[PDB]
């Protein structure tokens, strides 16, 4: 099993050396922290978090950097490279790339202002990628609630809890216009905005991504606090300014009777939020690890050692 003191003897800095990493990141990209708990959420929902995303393309199997979900999306990557060659050197073959990038991910939300916590370790690194499963296994901002709770079921997350609380990853980061396209101009072929955007809110996102313009510019998913970690993204729902689909589900949907009072609870307070967000990320950072001796320590993040 997965223990939070699992480099306490063979790596005690390992933990300070990726937030260092990651401070100094920020200086220069203010996205970092939200781009590197994405990472880790993508690596988890495929295989389990095992550092499968970080592998490059090889003859033999193709790289899920090039999934829907991770082409010209993820990012991060050489942030990564940089952290774990640092943590090489303090401490040589020790600390896999599945680790580092959950260590990394619980430092960005600290660092971002979030809940601070040890998150259980001991996961090895993948023997190869998944491109088809990550296809398969990363959801869509178009997905309905029951496809949303589908997505997180079909990985092991089966609690209503996991879904809203991870959800709110979206407290920070970015997001491209072309995922919004139809909720302002044409939402489920009706040729009308989407019912369930604040019409305030509407003509703001409108003035950001006009129709025919760049699909690829991006929008803060957090109108009210862009960058910090905080529960201001379930105040957003409730006032239904979600910025994608599956966002304004949550509150929204006529299969949210489950979700709504999770929203309301989070939205009301930061505590019941963080402590909730704590016990998803650690409950998402537990699916089908590979631990003991199976898989390895990868040396270099975007290969198998060899
Ligand atoms: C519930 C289903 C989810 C859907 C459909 C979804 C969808 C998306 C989409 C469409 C983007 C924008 C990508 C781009 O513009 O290139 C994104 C970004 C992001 N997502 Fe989610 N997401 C989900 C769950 C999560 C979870 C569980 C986390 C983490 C706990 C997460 C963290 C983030 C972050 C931090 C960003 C910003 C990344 C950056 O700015 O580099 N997402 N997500
Ligand atoms: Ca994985
Ligand atoms: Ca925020």
């Amino acid at each position: 099993q997965l223990t939070p003191t699992f480099y306490d003897n063979s790596c005690p800095n390992v933990s300070n050396i990726v937030r260092d990493t990651i401070v100094n990141e920020l200086r220069s990209d203010p996205r970092i922290a939200a781009s590197i708990l994405r990472l880790h959420f993508h690596d988890c929902f495929v295989n389990g978090c095992d550092a499968s995303i970080l592998l490059d393309n090889t003859t033999s199997f193709r790289t899920e950097k090039d999934a829907f979900g991770n082409a010209n999306s993820a990012r991060g990557f050489p942030v990564i490279d940089r952290m774990k060659a640092a943590v090489e050197s303090a401490c040589p073959r020790t600390v896999s790339c599945a680790d580092l990038l959950t260590i990394a991910a619980q430092q960005s939300v600290t660092l971002a202002g979030g809940p601070s916590w040890r998150v259980p370790l001991g996961r090895r690194d993948s023997l190869q990628a998944f491109l088809d499963l990550a296809n398969a296994n990363l959801p869509a901002p178009f997905f309905t609630l029951p496809q949303l709770k589908d997505s997180f079921r079909n990985v092991g997350l089966n609690r209503s809890s996991d879904l809203v609380a991870l959800s709110g990853g979206h407290t920070f980061g970015k997001n491209q216009c072309r995922f919004i396209m139809d909720r302002l101009y044409n939402f489920s072929n009706t040729g009308l905005p989407d019912p369930t955007l604040n019409t305030t809110y509407l003509q703001t996102l409108r003035g950001l991504c006009p129709l025919n313009g760049n699909l690829s510019a991006l929008v803060d998913f957090d109108l009210r606090t862009p960058t910090i970690f905080d529960n201001k993204y379930y105040v957003n729902l409730e006032e239904q300014k979600g910025l994608i689909q599956s966002d304004q589900e949550l509150f929204s949907s006529p299969n949210a009777t489950d979700t709504i009072p999770l929203v309301r609870s989070f939205a009301n307070s930061t505590q019941t939020f963080f402590n909730a967000f704590v016990e998803a990320m650690d409950r998402m950072g537990n699916i089908t690890p590979l631990t003991g001796t199976q898989g390895q320590i990868r040396l270099n993040c975007r290969v198998v050692n060899s």
